[PDB]
């Protein structure tokens, strides 16, 4: 299983990195900071899950997220952030999950078990 973690705050891609790792299941992991390094690294790769906040920096999440929906085969969409107010826009999305910080292996391993689906 891929996985691409997407924040501007390179700790939380590290937190986020480490519970995975601590799942298991995940021959690789990326991470990408902004909307050019994430629409980049999809471009070259088939990701089965990715993590995402609402906002990086100044671009908005949520947008990228529906225009990622918008893909052959999408990945799976986990919103990962700290803000409470998008769930209702990640619903309209058809997002896998929304995840609010601070969050567990238990949390994080419910959602990536959700996507296991095929």
């Amino acid at each position: 299983m891929k996985a691409l973690i997407i924040d501007d705050e390179p700790l939380a891609r590290n937190e986020l990195t480490y519970l995975l790792n601590e799942i298991g299941g995940f021959e690789e992991i990326n991470e990408a900071e902004n909307v050019k390094e994430t629409l980049e690294a999809l471009l070259i790769n088939q990701y089965d899950i990715i993590f995402l906040d609402v906002n990086l920096m100044d671009e908005n999440g949520i947008e990228l997220g529906a225009k990622i929906q918008k893909m052959k085969e999408p990945p799976a969409i986990i919103f990962a952030t700290a803000h409470d107010q998008y769930a209702v826009q990640a619903f309209e999305l058809n997002a896998t999950d929304y995840i609010l910080k601070p969050f567990g292996q238990k949390r994080i391993e419910q959602a990536v078990n959700k996507v296991r689906a095929t």
